[PDB]
């Protein structure tokens, strides 16, 4: 996601933490964000451009084979030079395992728990963005130029940001905090309140990232790439039909992030 999807995913997650998770998250954050995880959940998108964090660039996404519409960890979760685990599913495992040493303490200089928290929180968002688990040759739709209503865009960006920005504008006066409340509403009492226990039961961490990534490639095929031709204009049709899919993935990432953090920081 771009900034808004991450902010919403992290705020949903922060509001669902248990007491030990809430406290750990508070101890790990810098004072300037006043306890707000969502104010830093974009940080991995900032530092992926830094020379010292070049290793992080492949960790935001998964390249799956063109037109195959499936994910397999061994085949797909590796960077462009074949180094294993270097994808968003591998990263979620890595930082979850790192945070599980926080309770007992670590005598390793190099494990930074603030960064583990921010990477984990961000990547839990990314694995839920369907076009972050799209085809290899089009870079998850980044190479598919198009137009979104009047202005120029690309298919990846439509899912990272445009659908969210158009929904916020048309129904919430550009107000993301209120959009987020309706998402929160839709799983506390609304249409997703039925599915909640389901979202939370995905096995161990490998099992959950496999599940999340599979859901994402399947949405990328069924809803993302579906109907789209390069150079053309997408508008009310694509926007109205895809919006609810985008909203659910925001919600799902948040809910599942909270579950992970509750497990790693809890008993
Ligand atoms: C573990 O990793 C953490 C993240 O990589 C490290 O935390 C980072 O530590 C640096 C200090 O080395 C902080 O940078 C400082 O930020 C403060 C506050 O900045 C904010 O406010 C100013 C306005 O005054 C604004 O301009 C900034 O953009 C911020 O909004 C500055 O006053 C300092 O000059 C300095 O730049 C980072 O904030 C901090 N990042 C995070 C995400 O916490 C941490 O040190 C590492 N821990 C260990 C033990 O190595
Ligand atoms: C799991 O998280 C750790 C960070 O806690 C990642 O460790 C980092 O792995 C990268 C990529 O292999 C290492 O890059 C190397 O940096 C050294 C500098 O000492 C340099 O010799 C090389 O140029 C190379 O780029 C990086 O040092 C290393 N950092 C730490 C703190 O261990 C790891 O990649 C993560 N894995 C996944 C799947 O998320
Ligand atoms: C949370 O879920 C509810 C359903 O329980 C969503 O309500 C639906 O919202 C869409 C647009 O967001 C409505 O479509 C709009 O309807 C008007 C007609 O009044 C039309 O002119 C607009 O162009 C647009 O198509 C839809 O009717 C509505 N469905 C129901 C049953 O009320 C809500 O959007 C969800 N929001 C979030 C943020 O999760
Ligand atoms: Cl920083
Ligand atoms: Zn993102
Ligand atoms: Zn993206
Ligand atoms: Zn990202």
């Amino acid at each position: 996601w771009s900034k808004e999807g991450h902010v919403m995913t992290c705020r949903i997650a922060q509001g669902l933490l248990n007491d030990e998770a809430a406290h750990a998250v508070k101890m790990l954050l810098p004072e300037y964000v006043n306890g707000d995880l969502s104010a830093l959940c974009v940080w991995p998108d900032q530092v992926r451009h830094w020379y010292k964090y070049k290793w992080t660039s492949p960790l935001h996404f998964i390249d799956t084979p063109d037109k195959a519409c499936n994910f397999d960890y061994e085949r797909d979760c590796h960077d462009q030079h074949g180094v294993k685990d270097m994808c968003v599913a591998g990263a979620i495992q890595n930082f979850t395992t790192q945070l599980s040493h926080y309770r007992e303490g670590t005598s390793d200089r190099r494990y930074n728990m603030t960064e583990a928290l921010l990477f984990l929180s961000h990547f839990m968002g990314d694995i839920h963005q369907p076009m972050h688990v799209g085809f290899t040759s089009d870079a998850g739709g980044n190479s598919i130029d198009l137009r979104w209503f009047r202005h120029k865009s690309n298919l990846h960006h439509v899912w990272d940001r445009e659908i969210i920005l158009t929904a916020a504008k048309d129904y919430y006066a550009k107000d993301i905090n209120l959009l987020e409340e309706d998402i929160e509403g839709n799983f506390t009492d609304g249409i997703w309140s039925d599915d909640l226990a389901s979202w939370r039961e995905c096995g161990n961490v490998f099992s959950c990232v496999n599940k999340f990534a599979t859901e994402s490639i399947n949405i990328a095929c069924k809803w993302g790439y579906k109907g789209v031709e390069a150079g053309e204009t997408l508008s009310d049709d694509y926007f109205n039909s895809r919006l609810p899919i985008v909203m659910k993935r925001v919600a799902q990432g948040g809910i599942r992030l909270a579950m992970l953090l509750n497990n790693v920081f809890g008993a």
